[PDB]
């Protein structure tokens, strides 16, 4: 995601950590503030464009070598790659936390986590086609941009009604409100399903295949023919809210789920 993106992630997984967790993150983040991970969740994307951080480039999404949108799907030896991935990332940096929380490793492993795990819900980090997404060229609302960035950026800040922080929290309110009691109460149960605090692979492979499923059904659905002439403003934006909006949703509160086990390591 963008920052917007992030920031509303971070925001949904404030409101739904448990007190401990709370704790917990803001004493290895040394902030205690109403956005101590709002304050660090586009953190990773500001460091990996350096000589001391470039490393972590890969770890922000899965570049699986489906062939959508006829067929998608994710396979963890076939699409990490060596240099890491996303699921790589997130088994290194749990495991950094639930081994040495409050070593000097731990303050990165948590703003890796908080963003990887945002990351891992835009179905485009978890496709390979054209560096997910980034080589496709689009319009919207009349603007050159590609495909990659409309979904980081584009729409969600459409969705929101803007970029600004305010913007965001009132975002990440709408979607709380909406776990809590509205249209997703029925799901969240769902969303948590098959969480292992020891077994990171599977558990961020559950996350990136049901993110990558949309890579088929909406993201690249309405073929490059369509996307490539449209501007993805109109229709485009209007099917694909409803699934980005979900997929935040589920990003923030599966985050506060890992979260809430890492802070709970038996100690
Ligand atoms: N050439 C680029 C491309 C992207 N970004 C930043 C701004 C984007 O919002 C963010 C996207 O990162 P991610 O795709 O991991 O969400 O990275 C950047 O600084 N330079
Ligand atoms: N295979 C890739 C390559 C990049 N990105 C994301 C991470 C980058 O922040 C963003 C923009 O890519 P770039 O740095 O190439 O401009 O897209 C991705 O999800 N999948
Ligand atoms: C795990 O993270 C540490 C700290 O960033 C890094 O030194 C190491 O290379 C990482 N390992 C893997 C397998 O990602
Ligand atoms: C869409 O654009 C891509 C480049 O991003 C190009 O490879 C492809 O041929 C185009 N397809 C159509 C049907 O226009
Ligand atoms: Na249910
Ligand atoms: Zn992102
Ligand atoms: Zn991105
Ligand atoms: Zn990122």
């Amino acid at each position: 995601w963008g920052n917007l993106g992030h920031e509303t992630v971070a925001y949904i997984a404030q409101s739904f950590v448990a007190s401990s967790t709370e704790s917990f993150c803001q004493n290895i983040l040394g902030d205690d503030s109403t956005s101590y991970l709002a304050n660090v969740a586009t953190w990773a994307d500001t460091y990996k464009y350096t000589d001391a951080g470039e490393f972590s480039k890969p770890y922000h999404f899965i570049d699986a070598q489906d062939n959508p949108p006829q067929s998608c799907g994710v396979d963890y030896d076939r699409d990490c790659g060596s240099a890491g991935c996303s699921i790589s990332a997130i088994q290194n940096y749990t495991n950094i936390l639930l081994e040495s929380p409050n070593g000097s490793e731990a303050l990165n492993a948590l703003k890796f986590v908080v963003h990887i795990i945002g990351d891992i819900h835009q179905p485009l980090h978890d496709e390979n086609l054209e560096a997910g997404g980034n080589g496709i060229d689009v319009t919207y609302d009349g603007e050159t941009t590609n495909l990659h960035h409309i979904w980081d950026t584009n729409m969600p800040e459409e969705a929101a009604g803007g970029y600004s922080l305010s913007v965001a929290k009132t975002y990440a309110d709408l979607l709380t409100e909406r776990i809590k009691t509205g249209t997703y109460s029925s799901k969240k149960d769902s969303w948590t399903d098959g969480i292992d605090i020891k077994d990171p692979v599977s558990t961020s492979m559950i996350w990136a295949a049901d993110a990558n499923t949309y890579v088929c059904s909406t993201v690249l659905d309405d073929g490059l023919a369509y996307i490539n002439s449209t501007d993805l403003s109109g229709e485009y934006y209007d099917k694909s809210q409803p699934v980005f909006e979900e997929l935040i949703a589920k990003a923030g509160y599966r985050l506060a789920a890992w979260l809430d086990l890492i802070a709970s390591q038996p100690s």
